[PDB]
This record gives C-alpha cells, structure tokens and sequence, in this order.
C-alpha cells in the first residue's frame, strides 16, 4: 500500500487553531494588579457606590473571605462610629477611605488564582516568580462581587470552573453568605444569595484576557446589575476578543489622564 505523504510543513495541522490563538492573545493582552486598580478608581467616578478596593496584595482563594469580613465589619463600624480594625490601603487616607465604607454599595473582589500554591504565602510567592519573568502560566483572575444593597454574591470565571466544579464554589459561597447575614445583618431578614455568572467557557481561546474580562462583566453589572450579557455573546471566540477589545482600549483612554497610586474622593 501506497505510504501517505507527510508534509514539508511540521505545524499546518495546527495553523487554523494557532492563528486564531495568536490573533485573540494580541487582541486583549494581560490586564495585571496596577491596571485593575486604575479602572476601578475610573468606575468609581462612574458609579459612586463602587468602593475601589486596592489589587496589592490582590485577594486570594485562602483569603478572600476574611477580607471580605474585615471590610464589611469596618463599613459597619463606620457607620456608627467606631473605629475600624481592618488592613488600612495604600493608596488612600484614612479619613478618605472611612468616607469610601460609608458610601459603598458594592466590593469588587479580585482573586489571583494559581492551581499550585496551597498556601497565602506561596500564592504570593509564584506571584512574584511569574511576574518578574513576564509570564502568565497558569494564574489566573477570579471577580467576586459583593453586592451589598441587593445582598448577592456574584462569582465570576471567565474558565468557568478553573478552580472548582460550579456547583462547589457554589455550596461554599452559599455557607459563606449565611456567614454574612450573621456580620452584616439586614433589618427585614433578607439572605444573602448566590450566583455563578458563568455557565459555559467565556475566555475561549484565549491564556492572557481574563483580567480584562472580569473588568468588562463588572462593567456590565454595574450597567445592570441583572444583565444576562454573558448569554448575549457572539458565538465566535475572536468577535468576542475583539469586542473586549473595544472595551480595553476604551477604558485605557479613559484612566490615561487620571491620577496614579490614588484614590478618587468617595
């Protein structure tokens, strides 16, 4: 039988998936901690009940909810007077940051998300490691929106279930909300409730746009906060890119001309 013939040509099996990998990655490139930041100062000129949590330290999987705890623990205590026990930012005064716990509706909780690291310390550490080497790998960005006048946990991955099956992150925001309805209390005994925004791969194709995508569901939800735009998507994986694309190149002309390494006035 007649050998079939092998290709001078050792990747063109691969060409098509290759060029529309390298056509999302150079279309949405990495947004990191300091670019976060900037945006969500510029969203909170936008909309005033955001507080602009600082990225550095971001959260992580080992902490998030004590830091959520500790925030909204102190915007209780603010709002009665007393004084506030939580990590004080970098970026901001503390009288300008009380004035910020007063004022928020909403906590925009980043997570940095690595599959190794089974400590605080070592997230950080593979954090460094990553960052001075200019390498993504496998870290990832995680949203967690607390929205605190309508009392909802908002989880969003952009892998959809990068760190866990959507209905174990679930189970454990669902106990962490009964957590906060005995820390943050409500006077008619509404529940803190849950939702997984994602329920397919949103990211398709793409190892470096996550940051960005958290930044535009946020966005999105601070449009509406009951916006179902993760189901209005273009079905191709590089019109989406392209229209996050939009979106990036749109807010980083936006924060530009804004003040660095500080706070907005509440």
């Amino acid at each position: 039988d007649l050998l079939p013939l092998v290709p001078e040509q050792v990747f063109v099996e691969m060409y098509e998936d290759m060029a529309r990998r390298q056509t999302i990655e150079a279309l949405v490139p990495a947004w990191d901690s300091d670019i976060i930041f900037k945006c969500l100062c510029y969203f909170h000129t936008l909309y005033p009940g955001l507080i602009p949590l600082e990225t550095f330290p971001p959260a992580t999987i080992f902490n998030f909810k004590q830091k959520i705890i500790s925030i909204l623990e102190d915007k209780k205590a603010v709002l009665r007077g007393e004084p506030i026990k939580g990590p004080l930012p970098i970026c901001c005064s503390k009288e300008n940051y009380r004035r910020h716990l007063q004022r928020t509706t909403l906590l925009p909780v980043f997570m940095w998300y690595h599959p190794t690291p089974k400590t605080l310390s070592d997230t950080m550490q593979t954090m460094k490691q990553l960052a001075i080497k200019g390498s993504v790998g496998a870290s990832h960005w995680l949203l967690v929106i607390v929205d605190i006048q309508a009392r909802r946990l908002v989880y969003f991955d952009s892998l959809y279930n990068y760190v866990m099956p959507p209905e174990n992150m679930k189970k454990e925001l669902q106990s962490f909300a009964q957590q906060l309805d005995q820390v943050y209390p409500a006077y008619d005994s509404k529940k803190f409730s849950v939702k997984i925004a994602a329920k397919e791969v949103i990211q398709r194709g793409s190892g470096s746009s996550c940051g960005a995508w958290c930044c535009q569901f946020l966005h999105w939800y601070l449009k509406d906060p009951l916006t179902d735009a993760l189901n209005d998507l273009p079905v191709d994986s590089v019109e989406r890119h392209e229209n996050l694309a939009s979106f990036v190149q749109a807010c980083e002309a936006a924060v530009q001309d804004l003040p660095e390494l500080s706070w907005p006035e509440a």
